[PDB]
This record gives C-alpha cells, sequence and structure tokens, in this order.
C-alpha cells in the first residue's frame, strides 16, 4: 500500500534514487532534496559537458510529453543549471503522474558537482511556494488523486557497507525504526524547519532553526557558533575550503544535542567523520561546515539522517523523528 523507492549509497557522502519521466520509461537517477521543490533531468538538447555521461530525457520519444518552453533557471547554493519547462508522466516507483518539470540544457554553472558525480537531476520534495511554476509536490499531488493514503514521506537512509535504503511515499514503516516517533512541529510555512535548542558542550543556541535536508551532506552551523566549537578542538582547516580534518580519535570531538519539548537528539562524532585514509592515516574530515542565516540556524543534512529516521508530512505540518533501526 506505502510506494517504496530504494536508495543507493554513493561514496558514504550523498544518496540517490532512480525514477522515470516519458511514456517509454527513460530511467534516470535522482539527488532526492526535501530543501527544494522542482524536479529537473537533463535534456537531449543539453550543450554542455556535464551531459556527456549522464540520461538524458528526448522528449521526442515520449507520447505522453507535453511541451510547455518557458525558459527557467535552479539557482542552487552549489550553483545554476537551466533550460525551460516540460510536462510528461513521472512514475516514482509503483506510482505514476502527469507532472511538470525542467528539461535542463545547460550544467556550466553547476560544476564541479555535476561532473564530479553520478546522478542526472534532482527530485525536490518541498513545499509548493518554494517551487518555480507553481508545481504541487509530487508527495501532495498523489495524495490529491488517492494514489496513496497519507501525504506524507519518509526517508530511512542507507549506510555505506551494511544497507540500501528507501524513500517511502504514503504512509510509516515500523520497520525503518526503533524506540519513540517524535513530532516536531514545521515553525515556518514553506520549509522542513522546527526549532530546537541546540547545545554543542557548553557553547548553545536557545530555539534554534533547524532544517532538516536530505540533500546537504553535512550539518551547517552558524559561524560564530562554529568558531567557539573549534578553538583548542586541535582541528586544521584545509587550505582554500571551508573544511577541517582531525584525527579520528581526537577525544576533544563534541557531541551535538538537540532538544524539544518533545524529544532530545543527538550526533556524536561517528555520525559526522568521513575517514580520509589516503589523505593521512587516521584522519577525518569533520561534515560540518560554517554557515549564517538571517536567523540563527543549523542544517540537519545526511549526517543526522543517516542516524534518524524521518517523517515528513504535510497533512500535519511537522517532521517526524526516531532512531532510525541499524538492519532491516
Ligand atoms: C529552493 S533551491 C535554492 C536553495 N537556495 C537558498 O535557499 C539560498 C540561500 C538561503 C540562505 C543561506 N544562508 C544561503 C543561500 C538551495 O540551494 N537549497 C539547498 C539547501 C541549502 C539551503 C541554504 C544553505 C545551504 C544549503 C538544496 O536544498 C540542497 O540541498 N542542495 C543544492 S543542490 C544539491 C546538491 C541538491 C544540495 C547542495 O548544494 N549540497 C551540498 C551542500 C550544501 C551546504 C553545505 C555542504 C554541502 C555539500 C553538498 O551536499
Ligand atoms: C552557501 C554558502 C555561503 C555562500 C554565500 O552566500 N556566499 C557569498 C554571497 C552569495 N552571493 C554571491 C550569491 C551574493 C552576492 C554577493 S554579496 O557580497 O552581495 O553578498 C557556501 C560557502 C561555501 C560553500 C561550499 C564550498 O564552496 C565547498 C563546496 C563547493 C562545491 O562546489 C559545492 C559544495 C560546497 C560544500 C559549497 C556549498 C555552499 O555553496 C557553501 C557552503
Amino acid at each position: 500500500s506505502n510506494d517504496n523507492i530504494e536508495l543507493v549509497d554513493f561514496q558514504n557522502i550523498m544518496f540517490y534514487g532512480d525514477a522515470e519521466v516519458g511514456d517509454n520509461q527513460q530511467p534516470f537517477t535522482f539527488i532526492l532534496d526535501t530543501g527544494s521543490a522542482n524536479l529537473w533531468v537533463p535534456s537531449v538538447k543539453c550543450t554542455t559537458a556535464g551531459c556527456l555521461t549522464k540520461h538524458l530525457y528526448d522528449s521526442s520519444k515520449s507520447r505522453t510529453y507535453e511541451k510547455d518552453g518557458t525558459k527557467v533557471e535552479m539557482n542552487y547554493v552549489s550553483g545554476t543549471v537551466s533550460g525551460f519547462f516540460s510536462k510528461d508522466l513521472v512514475t516514482v516507483g509503483n506510482l505514476s503522474l502527469p507532472y511538470k518539470f525542467i528539461e535542463v540544457i545547460d550544467t556550466n554553472g553547476f560544476e564541479p558537482t555535476y561532473t564530479a558525480s553520478t546522478f542526472d537531476g534532482i527530485l525536490g520534495l518541498g513545499w509548493k511556494d518554494l517551487s518555480i511554476g507553481s508545481v504541487d509536490p509530487i508527495v501532495v499531488e498523489l495524495k490529491n488523486q488517492n494514489k496513496i493514503e497519507n501525504a506524507l514521506f519518509t526517508f530511512y537512509l542507507p549506510v555505506h557497507d551494511k544497507h540500501t535504503g528507501f524513500l517511502t511515499i504514503g504512509g510509516i514503516e515500523e520497520r525503518f525504526y526503533e524506540g519513540p516517533l517524535t513530532y516536531e512541529k514545521l515553525n515556518h510555512d514553506l520549509y522542513w524547519q522546527i526549532t530546537l535548542d541546540a547545545h554543542v558542550g557548553n557553547i548553545m543556541l536557545e530555539k534554534a532553526n533547524c532544517i532538516v535536508d536530505s540533500g546537504t551532506s553535512a550539518i551547517t552551523v552558524p559561524t560564530d557558533f562554529l568558531n567557539k566549537m573549534l578553538q583548542n578542538l586541535d582541528v586544521i582547516k584545509v587550505p582554500f575550503l571551508p573544511f577541517y580534518v582531525t584525527l579520528c580519535n581526537n577525544s576533544k570531538l563534541p557531541t551535538f544535542e538537540f532538544t524539544s519539548e518533545n524529544g532530545k537528539y543527538t550526533l556524536e562524532p561517528e555520525y559526522y567523520l568521513q575517514h580520509i585514509e589516503d589523505v593521512g592515516p587516521g584522519l577525518c574530515m569533520l561534515n560540518i561546515i560554517g554557515l549564517d542565516f538571517p536567523v540563527p540556524t543549523f542544517i540537519l543534512g545526511d549526517p543526522f539522517m543517516r542516524k534518524y529516521f524521518t517523517v515528513f508530512d504535510y497533512d500535519n505540518q511537522s517532521v517526524g523523528i526516531a532512531l532510525a533501526k541499524k538492519n532491516l
């Protein structure tokens, strides 16, 4: 009764899922991004080097293609893609719907991310008012069409060298989590953002904005908060890049603790260290980056979601959080 889309890990940094566009079931690999609200695929009309190795969309081969042609640009923090709108049947797992998406013809503004990774496009799982072109979210539409029970989706992320994951559309499956599932109300109309007190040792921010974001492969921290965290931490910044290197067993590395009236969520160093044995033996990179929003904000990205099963509920305007089962 729920639609389960398998998630594959890529080099323990990101994860992808597959979906199809067109009646001839043209296959694509997507970053699944709760932080955006547009779907895009690279077109056979693409003029840029990044498209060379990708699965490309051919509207001429799909009888369900409906021409739109309205020009559009998606400006992400990691770069820009541009093209034009198109409409065609989009199949996610065993559910399909006619859907407006962007045919991308220029990916040069999205380098070096695009050529360095094996995804074809991005599938947004955000809120309608964050989309360009007023596109109802896939999950909201599937519910509206009575193809699913609830307008919610869940993420059970894969774990490099242990198990695959699933994006489940339409209901919550017990098999993904253990202990209590705690619901945190959205504090914004159109982001998967919740209020949590943030504690890292003696450093804390009360009632911080926390964005649960599937497309961000880091925990992001306010820059002042990070600078305090790093003081006498025996960590070294990489020349020219906002990444920090540490001995993996550095006994100073702290545990993030995020609390609500409802729940307590922790993130120990094992969840935010990336081994980099190639650069040096016993060295790790912190998957933590400094980033200032206008209101002090943390992004609870991939590292958080690897530990915690997450439920994104449109109807109840909340994020549900529970400890992910280590095995299925
Ligand atoms: C609707 S869309 C426009 C939106 N712009 C904005 O709000 C403009 C904005 C607003 C506030 C700030 N203070 C800065 C920019 C936007 O881009 N939002 C993204 C989420 C976000 C939002 C805000 C900051 C950072 C990230 C999007 O949801 C997302 O996750 N992206 C873009 S493309 C992408 C590859 C799927 C992924 C990405 O860049 N990941 C990289 C990444 C990112 C930060 C730290 C390490 C890493 C490594 C790697 O994982
Ligand atoms: C989102 C933040 C902050 C960016 C910011 O907003 N900085 C300047 C102002 C923005 N504008 C230029 C749009 C405004 C106009 C200038 S003005 O002076 O008027 O403000 C920027 C700063 C450093 C950026 C990361 C690093 O690169 C490394 C890496 C490179 C890959 O490729 C993509 C992934 C990654 C992780 C990057 C993601 C993201 O991208 C970061 C976090």
